């Protein structure tokens, strides 16, 4: 396999759910801004439950994978 999704913290799950979404109504905005913005609608949206346990399951799926990612040498 190739590489595994490395785990993360929760708000970026949610920012790649709406990285696409935030650079189309959003101009274009530069990465340092994209983050700001970010903020609001992570908490502005449901909660946080949803990806932060999300991040979890990559967890387990990504310490057995790698070793299948890190078994390439």
């Amino acid at each position: 396999s190739d590489k595994p999704k490395r785990p993360l913290s929760a708000y970026m799950l949610w920012l790649n759910s709406a990285r696409e979404s935030i650079k189309r109504e959003n101009p274009g905005i530069k990465v340092t801004e994209v983050a700001k913005r970010g903020g609001e609608l992570w908490r502005a949206m449901k909660d946080k439950s949803e990806w932060e346990a999300k991040a979890a399951k990559a967890k387990d799926d990504y310490d057995r994978a790698v070793k299948e990612f890190e078994a390439n040498g």
